[PDB]
This record gives C-alpha cells, structure tokens and sequence, in this order.
C-alpha cells in the first residue's frame, strides 16, 4: 500500500560523505516541516532479505554507523518518528566499507 500519510515523511538527501572500515558516515536532511521527535536508522548487511539492525535517539540530520566488518556492503535507511509513529523508510542506500583494517587477504 502507498497511499495514505499516516505519520512524518521519510528524510531526503540521504548521502555518505565518509567511509570507514568498522563505520560509516550517512548525511540527509529533516524533509519534513513538522517536528519530529527523532530519526531512527536501519541497516544489515547487503543481501539477507530478513530485519535490518535499529537505532533510535538521533535527534540530528547525521549520524554515523559502527560496528560492520572492513570492505563489505551494507544498506542505510533513515526515517522519522514522533509520538503518532515512524514513517517510511527513505531512499534506501548501499555504501561498501573499506578495507583499512585489512582483516585477511583472498
């Protein structure tokens, strides 16, 4: 179903500036007028097609993820949420990880 705004609007701008091995920097901007309570944010390594990790207390338009593996893929999404409840997910992004720490080769 996509019809019907029950709740905030999803961030826009959704773009990483920074990269690191074990983190990972995504930037977005409020895309709502309303004011929101926090943004929550989501992310599991690229491909598994079950739940993604969740992280609520974000009262800023950027935030950067930690605790990933070095030179692997992993999707980002941020979305809003206020007393009414979270609305849906934004533009849904695929940033790889480098290869800094350099775990093991081939």
């Amino acid at each position: 179903g996509s019809s019907g705004s029950s709740g905030p609007k999803p961030p826009i701008d959704l773009v990483v500036t920074e990269t690191t091995a074990t983190s990972v920097t995504l930037t977005w901007d409020s895309g709502n007028s309303e004011p929101v309570t926090y943004y929550g944010i989501q992310y599991r390594a690229a491909g598994t097609e079950g739940p993604f990790q969740e992280v609520d207390g974000v009262a800023t338009t950027r935030y950067s993820i930690g605790g990933l593996s070095p030179f692997s893929e992993y999707a980002f999404r941020v979305l809003a949420v206020n007393s009414i409840g979270r609305g849906p997910p934004s533009e849904a992004v695929r940033a790889r990880t480098g290869e800094q720490s350099g775990p093991s080769s081939g």
